[PDB]
């Protein structure tokens, strides 16, 4: 079956917010073009401080995406937020919780 993931995704805070929003949409469609995943949510968790700096800032924009795919093509993800500066941190990860709790509720 398909594997689920969450991709989270901070930008500098000095990006206007508009772009910041197109942002937000070039990673979906990278997601859905290119890592060939279904979209599930998307959380746009909006500016929060972090702990110390990252990248000189003290603060970025947050967003989450929660999405299915076989696994196959996560790399094309990847490789975006590798050449995208503006997305200053990145984290992505597959949420066997989320599996686990879907193969519950069928039973």
């Amino acid at each position: 079956k398909e594997r689920i993931y969450e991709s989270m995704f901070i930008i500098a805070p000095n990006v206007p917010e508009e772009e910041r929003e197109n942002l937000v949409e070039r990673v979906k469609k990278i997601i859905e073009e290119r890592v060939k995943g279904k979209i599930d949510k998307v959380e746009r968790m909006g500016m929060r401080k972090f702990a110390y700096e990252i990248k000189k800032f003290n603060e970025g924009d947050y967003t989450v995406i929660y999405f299915r795919c076989d696994g196959q093509n996560l790399q094309e993800l990847e490789n975006f937020y590798r050449v995208t500066p503006e997305i200053i941190r990145w984290q992505t990860f597959r949420r066997f919780d989320l599996e686990k709790k879907e193969r519950k509720a069928q039973r």
